[PDB]
């Protein structure tokens, strides 16, 4: 990936 950053858990399955 080349916009990693800042991954929140927007989804609690992934």
């Amino acid at each position: 990936g080349r916009k990693r950053r800042q991954t929140s858990m927007t989804d609690f399955y992934h």
